[PDB]
């Protein structure tokens, strides 16, 4: 198993954005020196729930400014913005890095963004999968040329050319069982989502075996990703407080029609969340219900920075004494 | 007076895009200990002649790994994209470098390119300044609400918020008569292009003048910026030809047959392009043509990299003596 951390970089009335996005590159700083292999960003817009809008610059400057971690687009959302463009990115990130550079992307989750980027809201799913299919090209052959209903252009290169051979490694967010059966026809794999239950998770899981068994595809060396929150308190009821508030505007602006308190009470106890035993317990759980290969985990609803760099090297002697 | 550089990134055949790229962060990372006060990145799609269409994307690695020069773009093309993306982009790159980031902007100069995104072609200026006035709201504010012909949503925040008073520093690229007066009637200072003739320089800095003066705008505190090219050569010749080859290009692509020999001409005797000498002449000459307060400097065309290094620290050591 590989072990990395992802910025959700969310603000309230005790930390403003200015202090998130320091709090982040101290910790890509600090743990840049330790075993953690990749280090994510997570994208957001117009809320306080996730101050990156622009994931893809963001690595770039942790890119720079690090040696060891790979630095990663959690879910840059490819719908909302130029196929050409999102590769154009993505190839620079490539070259500047030498291979560092990873690719997360993923389908609109938030629809108040596709009214509002004005994108076909009947067609999303055709629009989402022509947008990587240009995207595709232009990492594979450093050209592109569409002939479709949505982008209609002629034979351009696309520079610079890639550094990886392929393009950057590449990894969808499971969104919908659209994405997860298209997903598993390519090969591509999947990031199962921290704010999904134990439930849904296991669904997608089986669903992607499926479709990929039943299509011909290899995915015995494909390896899926999940995410999941980590906050250990000594008193496993202050664990749970303290990520409540942290969770608490989140689940009211995504999960606004499910019932607040049952949300919550799933998020909190699947999560690894408590004392170090239940923490660790539930993470155990998620990662069989799902088959994740790589464990990426958010420290940031831990207020106290001593609390969490103590947590975060626990973490790492574990990875040290364990997985080596 | 204050100096800088800029990185073109033109790439060739004997020249791979893989080289451009590892050279300009090589040339990041000596410059930024020596006296040089920014480092700009210039912007150019589907073309050899300019290998990085993002240039926040590489302003953002640049700024990771430097520690005391500033980073610029040098012409990022906003009409053909949304305000909101690019304010979202700028104030990620204030916020995390602690408003080490300039932001140079730009017109988009090509019809070809406004037909590829999608922008009314015949509006190109109206919906520059549109586009313009939405991303100076987001810096100063906070919010942005636009109600034009081009762009209607509700009041939204764009997180996150500047961290430099006002947003990061502002400057256009003199491209035309138009942005040069509406850059004048906004006290904006302008960036001179290596490309234009002195006399066009010299027309635009006086009807930039001549606007600012009527207006009753205070252009006292403005330094506007000159980019030139640098090439020395113990050997006048060889400077000019090997310039020469590097420009052969650009100079068919862009300015077509304005009679490509009479361009050539032009940029080479224009340019700090020759001996010594000559080469500090034509500096000379330029930087009074158009009252230019800094000047930032390309190194690019000298092939051979141990010249080009003892070309930077000569340029260096003049700053050092008469300019401390």
């Amino acid at each position: 198993m590989k072990f990395g951390l992802f910025f959700l970089n969310f603000m309230n009335s005790k930390r403003s954005s200015d202090q998130v996005i320091e709090e982040m590159l101290d910790t890509a700083h600090y743990v840049d020196q330790l075993k953690f292999d990749t280090l994510a960003v997570y994208e957001n817009h117009f809320s306080n729930n996730g101050v990156v809008g622009a994931p893809l610059t963001v690595a770039g400057f942790l890119l720079g400014m690090t040696k060891n971690a790979k630095v990663a687009s959690l879910n840059h959302v490819i719908t909302t913005h130029h196929p050409v463009r999102v590769a154009e990115e993505a190839c620079l990130l490539d070259q500047m890095s030498e291979g560092r550079f990873a690719f997360g992307f993923s389908d609109c989750e938030k629809s108040a963004d596709m009214r509002f980027f004005n994108r076909p809201t009947d067609s999303q799913f055709q629009l989402f999968s022509e947008c990587h299919k240009i995207i595709n090209d232009a990492f594979t052959t450093g050209y592109c040329h569409p002939n479709n209903d949505f982008y209609s252009f002629p034979k351009i290169s696309v520079n610079p050319h890639a550094f990886t051979e392929g393009g950057p490694a590449q990894f969808v967010n499971a969104t919908s069982k659209e994405v997860v059966e298209w997903a598993a026809k390519l090969g591509l794999p999947l990031v199962f989502r921290w704010d999904d239950s134990n439930a849904q998770r296991k669904e997608y899981a089986g669903l992607y075996h499926e479709v990929a068994q039943a299509h011909g595809v290899d995915v015995s060396q494909v390896r899926h990703k999940l995410t999941l929150l980590v906050n250990q308190n000594v008193d496993g009821e202050a664990a749970r407080a303290e990520a409540r508030v942290y969770l608490e505007e989140f689940v009211r602006e995504s999960y606004s029609n499910t019932d607040f308190e049952q949300k919550m009470g799933e998020l909190l106890s699947e999560n690894a969340i408590g004392t170090y035993e239940e923490s660790t317990q539930a993470a155990r759980v998620a990662i069989e219900c799902c088959g994740a290969a790589d464990l990426l985990m958010s420290f940031e609803s831990m207020e106290d920075k001593a609390q969490q760099r103590a947590v975060i090297d626990v973490v790492n002697a574990n990875i040290v004494k364990y997985h080596s």
